[PDB]
């Protein structure tokens, strides 16, 4: 293909014409001397010009196909390359590239190319694509570490910087400057912008043919009306994208090495290759690019890339051996600063004889700039290369449709009546046009976006930020919900319970039911305790990490010290025993693979009790207890059963051990940073059990108790060991009966008391006794042996908790599940769900922060963009499991909404254009007053009914997704048949009372009548009567009566149009040329009226208790134990409110 990437689907190359040849002038100007020649002539004056109105008809019909032929070009985008671009022969004269990229990811555009010097490049979504001579193709930007040979360290430990000017210039010349380029336009260019839409277009035509029959009033009323609705279109545009520039970082002075020599530049003129100094960060700031630390060491916290604050050690490449080591990203993915991340301390624990740079910070070498970093690029395809909201445009454009089956019929009959009478052909065809032009509603396609974006701001005042838009209708039909055990539905702060194991009563099965204290302990457990952790201490003063990590440091008693060191040699009677100090050399960081932490120090230690006198290097390795039995070099007799009672009852256990590698002095650094990861983790001895309980969130039960009520399944997946997930399952209540584990011992069931051992094969189908009576709860292991079998499927429809799962396993499960058609959420907050919220259909980054600090900024609630994150489309500043709800009511809002909408354009529009039917066949037109109250007093009820509030709880109904169904259809065909039925009989009643003149003059100045006066009340009746009763708002929303703000204005509209009908105040209907009535006809009037309104109210409420609830799927049926449990619960709430 012309470019090489998997977003763009094909591409060609072209130049553009002079204007005469474009395709909107040379065949018009061709056209029309010949138009002009015949209608100066007078013998070739039979093609039915003789009439003076038909001079205008064709004046008009070719002036609309010019306007047509003009604006296809800015409609399309390959009708723009017919009507004004050329095939190119070579790339040597193209000046015109058109792309189209892969569907319904982005806009295909045209775009200019550039030749700089030789260089031919082009900006496409603002991304910079390079041709390239050898593969003859336009390609990405390539830089030093995406090379195809990995570079040598040596590339960037002797690295110099730009040396050169002319250099510099060439690397600015190639790349950008380090910047996001959002440019917000002026209220000038989205209007011109949205002026050529289709549908503004389609409503000027209208406007104009209302005007062309001296309707001035109304056509003056719509005009402001589709001006006022641009605006606010516009404006809502506008704030969004304010919204979203506000995301990117402010320049800052920072220290770079260039020319020789260190220079104070601003932040956005960084180029790739370039030598900077990084420091502490200021506030609300970051990094300005990504960055490779050459010398150096810095604690960053990487909150917008992956949502946790927990702090981590990047460490430098100064000490890796890069003479001929070449450089991989899975050995040095501890030494990137990627960018956007801020930087909460730099310490320093040269080869290239550089001057260290005057602030005393770190040495950092730029690896990539602009849109190319991670959070750049995430932030293009948020922005440009994303989905819309509708994206499709296929029901609406087939419901219009539909409405204009009936009109084109209706306006048939009118055409073939009013021949019949042979009245004027001209008359008679814009009658025609303007019933047929009466039918289309301009906003059908649209009233999703804006309800969407009604409900954004809606859920932005409960703190909840959303980046794609396009996923707020998804939440509308959720049916399996996903939650992740640690730092989701677990609290932050955790209680040391104690240590076991360091040794007494003994159960049946021979687990030990010791609880030591944590301040009388061994000599070998507290100097783990003191050494084996990852947590660091600021110059300023306060402690960050692991809440672990300060909850066992809380317990240990212990102090820090400024240089990574720990003591207690102090007298202090809380720790009341072992005291010296100890100093980390190194630390290994905790991966998802290993699930181990292992640290080596120097070590003095002394008890004071018994002496044994502790000197030298040590290690301390800490983690889960199977990977201490893999590294165990005398396995405990009572290791199994005692971990298995103590992790029973759901306290989360940690193993930890021991070892000594120099009985005196110090290793020495040269076999210090010779060692590695094997060789250290061998030939270890046991020291302990570190127990702990991890509390539950206090909204965890209500939440997950409306999610499982409502027509939802919520599923659990973690990493973490079985007995406490299923444990942690079983007290949030998402499973009720009892449960079967399914690991190996090969993949055999367990049970939670080990009372039961069944063996099954891989291979064979599930026993359907299992799945139907018991639970399930299948682990990773066997989740991974299970990857072709016929008995994968069922697994994953009859389990609920998932253990010791994989980041790659949990997308593989999540895309497992949308496989089947079901549709997933997922809410998460760590690094190990990343790979997975991205997935799902919509996805929850639950940030754990507290509201304190979100009402103490004061600048000098809803905040900005600015500090959320883009690790996940949906983003939460609160603890709150509850807000994971709210997102799954106001989607459900949201659709709801827009179904009503429907309904209610449908109908008026109808009802509008029958009327005008009724008016034609007598060859007598609607009043200008009149229509233009009728518009005025519609916006107004629109406007009454438009705003609503949220119902605070869920319900066990389901709205429906899409338009074409049984409900919305049957109800718009019953109400348009009680309505024309009520037109016809009154159209009869009214021609029976007074007789039919038959005289047929179009000299008529609104002469008064009585059949005008009896279809507009009737018109206007049903069309308060179809927007007072298709307010859906019983089950999801409040009902009418309990509002105030719009039943006041329908009563008052309502009591207005009564007051009309019962002519108690002659003065308004005079007000209104209205003739007056006498007593039968407004007594037979009212009554039908009354009887309009109850027949499509009775219709209406028939077919919504009918067809309206969603049935709900398979996998969400509950069982009938479970709803008696629940309406038994439901009645003891009922019962203790008071
Ligand atoms: F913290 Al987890 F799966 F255990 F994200
Ligand atoms: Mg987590």
């Amino acid at each position: 293909p012309l470019v090489d990437n998997p977003q763009i689907k094909s591409a060609e190359l072209l130049r553009p014409l002079p204007l005469y040849q474009h395709a909107y002038v040379w065949p018009y100007v061709i056209v029309w001397p010949v138009f002009l020649r015949v209608y100066l002539t007078q013998e070739l004056y039979d093609k039915y010009i003789g009439a003076q109105e038909w001079t205008f008809v064709w004046i008009i019909s070719i002036v609309t196909f010019q306007t047509l032929t003009w604006l296809c070009t800015h409609w399309s985008v390959n009708l723009n390359a017919l009507f004004t671009a050329k095939k190119a022969s070579s790339i040597e004269d193209a000046q015109l590239i058109k792309v189209i990229p892969v569907a319904n990811a982005g806009a295909a555009d045209i775009c200019k190319l550039v030749r700089d010097k030789t260089n031919i490049s082009f900006l496409f979504q603002k991304r910079r694509f390079l041709w390239y001579p050898e593969r003859k193709a336009f390609s990405t930007l390539e830089f030093d570490i995406d090379a195809e040979p990995k570079p040598t360290l040596s590339k960037f430990q002797l690295s110099r910087g730009i040396e050169s000017e002319d250099e510099l210039k060439r690397l600015e010349q190639h790349y950008g400057t380090n910047t996001f380029d959002i440019p917000v336009p002026t209220f000038t260019e989205l209007f011109k912008e949205h002026a050529v839409a289709p549908f503004f277009v389609f409503q000027v035509f209208c406007v104009g043919l209302w005007l062309l029959d001296e309707y001035w009033y109304y056509s003056l009323f719509t005009l402001v009306m589709l001006v006022v609705f641009e605006s606010t279109v516009v404006w809502q545009r506008q704030r969004t994208l304010t919204e979203f520039r506000s995301m990117s970082i402010k320049p800052y002075p920072i220290y770079v090495y260039r020319l020789g020599k260190w220079t104070e530049i601003q932040s956005d003129k960084l180029l790739p290759g370039d030598l900077v100094s990084v420091t502490r960060t200021k506030e609300d700031s970051g990094v300005a690019c990504d960055m490779i630390l050459v010398e150096g060491t810095a604690i960053v916290n990487e909150a917008m890339l992956s949502g946790e604050s927990t702090p981590l050690l990047k460490d430098s490449i100064q000490l890796r051996p890069g003479d001929a080591v070449l450089e991989v990203d899975g050995l040095d993915k501890n030494s990137l600063l990627w960018g956007g991340t801020k930087v909460l301390q730099i310490t320093h624990g040269p080869a290239s004889g550089i001057p260290p740079p005057p602030d005393n910070g770190a040495m950092a070498v730029v690896t990539k700039t602009g849109f190319e970093t991670s959070q750049g690029s995430l932030v293009r395809t948020m922005i440009y290369s994303t989905e819309r909201v509708s994206a499709n445009n296929t029901e609406a454009l087939l419901f219009i449709l539909f409405l204009l089956v009936f009109a084109l019929a209706a306006s048939w009959y009118v055409w073939d009546e009013g021949v019949r009478k042979d009245r004027k052909r001209s008359k008679l065809l814009l009658d025609c046009i303007l019933i047929i032009t009466s039918v289309v509603p301009p906003e059908l396609p649209m009233e999703l976006s804006l309800a969407v974006n009604t409900s954004l701001s809606a859920l932005a005042k409960f703190a909840i930020f959303c980046t794609e838009p396009f996923r707020i209708p998804f939440a509308g039909r959720i049916d399996v919900a996903c939650f992740d055990k640690t730092g989701t539905l677990t609290g932050e702060d955790l209680v040391v319970e104690g240590i076991a194991g360091l040794g007494t009563p003994k159960e049946a099965d021979g687990a030990h039911t010791r609880m030591v204290s944590v301040h009388d302990a061994g000599m070998e457990t507290t100097l783990v305790l003191a050494t084996a952790h990852a947590l660091v201490k600021l110059d300023e003063g306060e402690i960050v990490g692991d809440p672990m990590e300060k909850a066992t440091l809380n317990a240990l008693g212990w102090v820090l010290g400024k240089n990574d060191t720990l003591t207690s040699k102090p007298g202090n009677a809380a720790s009341s025993g072992i005291l010296g100090t100890v100093q980390i050399k190194r630390r290994f960081q905790f991966s998802s693979a290993l699930k181990r932490q292992s640290s080596v120090a120097t070590i003095t230690a002394t008890e004071v009790k018994t002496g044994r006198k502790l000197r030298g290097s040590f290690v301390g390795v800490k983690g889960a207890p199977e990977t201490i039995m893999k590294m165990l070099v005398t396995v405990p007799e009572h290791y199994e059963e005692t971990y298995k009672y103590f992790t029973r009852r759901g306290s989360r256990v940690l193993a930890l051990a021991y070892k000594q590698l120099t009985t005196e002095g110090e290793l020495g650094a040269n076999k210090i940073n010779d060692l590695k990861r094997e060789s250290v983790e061998a030939d270890l001895h046991f020291a302990g059990f570190l127990v702990l309980q991890c509390p539950l969130k206090e909204d965890a039960k209500q939440a997950v108790r409306m999610l499982n009520e409502s027509s939802h399944r919520v599923v659990m997946i973690t990493g973490d060991n079985p007995l406490t997930a299923v444990h942690v399952a079983k007290e949030v209540e998402i499973v009720d009966r009892d449960v079967l584990i399914l690991d190996a011992p090969s993949l055999v069931w367990r049970s939670v008391d080990d009372k039961i051992r069944i063996d099954v094969d891989p291979t064979k189908p599930i026993d359907p006794e299992i799945l139907k009576t018991k639970d399930l709860c299948v682990t990773g292991y066997a989740l991974n042996k299970f990857k072709g079998q016929v008995g994968w499927k069922s697994l994953l429809r009859y389990t609920w908790v998932y253990a010791r799962v994989s980041p790659k396993q949990k997308e593989d499960i999540l895309l497992g599940l949308k496989d089947m058609g079901y549709y997933t959420l997922m809410a998460g907050d760590g690094t190990n769900d990343v790979g997975a919220l991205k997935q799902a259909h919509v996805g929850v980054a639950l940030l754990n922060g507290t509201q304190e600090d979100l009402n103490r900024i004061a600048e000098h609630p809803t905040l900005k963009l600015g500090d959320a994150s883009v690790a996940a489309p949906f983003t939460s500043k609160l603890r709150n499991v509850m807000a994971i709800p709210n997102i799954l009511r106001q989607g459900r809002c949201t659709l709801v909404a827009t179904i009503q909408m429907y309904k209610i354009l449908a109908l008026n529009c109808l009802i509008s254009a029958y009327s005008l039917s009724v008016l034609y066949l007598e060859g007598i037109k609607f009043g200008d007053g009149q229509i233009t109250i009728s518009g005025m007093l519609m916006s107004v009820c629109f406007l009454s009914i438009s705003r609503a509030r949220s119902v605070e709880g869920l319900s066990k109904e389901r709205p429906q997704p899409n338009i074409f169904n049984f409900y919305i259809i049957g109800s718009i065909l019953g109400q348009f048949a009680v309505h024309v039925a009520t037109l016809i009989y009154i159209a009869q009643l009214c021609d029976q009372i007074e007789p039919r003149t038959e005289v047929i003059d179009l000299e008529a100045e609104f002469k008064p009548s009585l059949l005008n006066s009896a279809v507009y009340l009737l018109q206007l009746i049903q069309q308060i009567s179809t927007f007072a009763v298709n307010y859906q708002g019983r089950p999801f929303r409040e009902s009418l009566s309990e509002n105030k703000g719009m039943f006041y204005g329908i009563v008052g509209v309502t009591a207005i149009a009564f007051a009309c009908s019962t002519e108690m105040l002659p003065e308004l209907n005079e007000a209104m040329k209205l003739v007056p009535f006498n007593e039968n006809f407004k007594t037979i009037m009212t009554t039908v009226m009354i009887i309009d309104f109850v027949a499509c109210y009775v219709i209406e409420w028939v077919l919504k208790k009918l067809f309206s609830d969603l049935r709900a799927r398979d996998i969400a049926e509950r069982r009938p134990d479970q709803l008696e449990r629940e309406r038994v619960r439901k009645e003891k709430e009922a019962r203790e409110k008071e």
